[PDB]
């Protein structure tokens, strides 16, 4: 693949172009996933990691104290201050007006602040056009969608046929569907698509760390097509220093990226 | 196909038995779907339909003024007063602790008040065990799950294989998975399963059509209150239509 810098210059999706530029300018392809229960801790960790990430994957629906003024406002301030995007990992799986409102309104009003979100292909292409319209209705800021073509959970029904169908759905709108949450390259280059491949389940194979050893290494995934590495507890759990781990994973991911290039 | 009363006495799932009993006692297999945007209208519509429904399918996440005290509290009081269950049509599609918390906590705290909810089969069997343990942790009240084995949206990827995969997921736990949102009978009686088949998109497909096909509950939406129609009048219309079709079955 071309460099993040090059991809940013030609990408049809404004939100994707913005992300590639963030990655290029900050030398990072690290996505932090900080699944904590309080806004206070979330904000603390986000500020510590801000300089080292290009994206923050959130689950505002697991917070015990979510609010637009207390959570979203400060979060957006940090995203602007440190220059990284927000990705709400809601995994939408409905269609019609219901899904539009689940994305644009309700209590969370996701589309008003989340640069990126994701959806399952099972419901069909209507989820793409639906979410896109919902975004247009409540915000002028660039928005993007990641499809879930292959699931990693045990017993998932994401067969080869299912994956192909989801890829076909992604192909319906290159201005809005910017990529996939996946464990491998999904092609598409020959047909004019430049998909962001964001990969979770990534570690650095640290000695004595059983939990971390359940994941693939940063170099493994990046050398195999991953554009962004999604890292969670390895950045702040068990008494770790978020700034130190943020730099460690950022450096490792960037070095792996430079090597594949 | 046994009667609702008979199915209630032998069902392994407490919430399913509870629903079957409500259906038999109130002579109704009608589930109201009132997708309005304000709590005030929702409560008004629910109060009017309460006597004629066995279930209320909700989307509290589309409300413009949702609150635990202003929406859920009164809603629960209505369900207790008129004897009908609550079903939040959230269509969960995640696993692990994330999905457990999306069901038990967050702002909506679904598991705390919703007797029933649903999930997609795509994520695998983990969705059943995860939601089951989440429900057990938050309350001792009966809770149940409906699987989505076949979708009706254009271009959906719910193939025959996908449907089989979801049915197997449903079969993994008869104590918690009570049935499917479907357009037809899903069988299972030969293997010891008694699934509740709840069918949407019904009007006066006709009520008689779906009920005679194997649908146990009819889900009706706008046809019950939109266009300035009278909720109570329409509630009886559909309740009568659905119950009589059931008796003829």
């Amino acid at each position: 693949k071309a460099t993040y810098k090059e991809r940013a210059a030609t990408h049809p999706s404004p939100v994707a172009a913005k992300l590639f530029n963030i990655m290029h300018e900050k030398q990072t392809n690290l996505c932090a996933s900080l699944d904590v229960r309080t806004t206070k801790e979330l904000l603390e960790l986000v500020e510590a990691l801000g300089p080292k990430i290009c994206l923050l994957k959130t689950h505002v629906d697991i917070l015990t104290d979510f609010s637009m003024e207390g959570t979203v406002k400060p979060l957006k301030a940090l995203s602007a201050k440190y220059n990284f995007l927000l990705f709400e990992d809601r995994r939408f799986a409905d269609i019609g007006n219901t899904v539009k409102l689940q994305y644009s309104a309700g209590v969370y009003r996701i589309a008003e602040w989340a640069d990126i979100t994701n959806a399952h292909g099972v419901v069909g292409p209507g989820i793409v056009s639906g979410l896109k319209q919902a975004a247009e209705e409540v915000t002028k800021e660039p928005r993007g969608l990641l499809m879930l073509a292959e699931l990693s959970c045990k017993g998932s029904l994401a067969t080869g046929e299912y994956t192909k169908g989801t890829v076909d759905i992604a192909k319906s709108d290159k201005d809005f569907v910017i990529g996939f949450i996946a464990q491998r390259d999904m092609g598409g280059r020959d047909e004019g698509y430049d998909w962001l491949i964001m990969t979770p389940g990534v570690g650095l194979d640290d000695k004595g760390d059983a939990l971390g050893q359940q994941y693939r290494t940063v170099d493994d995934v990046v050398s195999t097509g991953s554009d962004i590495i999604i890292v969670g507890r390895g950045l702040f759990a068990k008494g770790r220093d978020a700034k130190v781990e943020g730099e460690r994973y950022r450096k490792a991911g960037w070095e792996a990226y430079l090597r594949r290039c």
